[PDB]
């Protein structure tokens, strides 16, 4: 009782907040790494490196 | 808890502080009226109107 319950809310709020963008910024980062779906023979890149995705 | 309790601790303290101060000033107030401690004869005053005390 050294901090209203508001004051907890407020904090409480802003690292919920945190943790969230958190997670959809691992998201996206994780997806620059472009991956295989599958084994096989892939064939000619319709991108060129530098090109905008 | 919609308030800490040093907010209410501080709230209580200043109250306090206020009725010490009233108590003080209602006596200073009844001392502005000079009274007889004994019934008997008075002779002079040795001060006079407009005078400080």
């Amino acid at each position: 009782q050294a901090v209203s319950k508001q004051q907890y809310a407020d904090a409480n709020a802003a690292y919920l907040q945190s943790k969230a963008a958190v997670e959809q910024a691992r998201i996206n980062l994780r997806y620059t790494k472009v991956l295989s779906p599958i084994s096989g023979r892939i064939g000619r890149s319709a991108v060129t490196e530098g090109a905008l995705v």
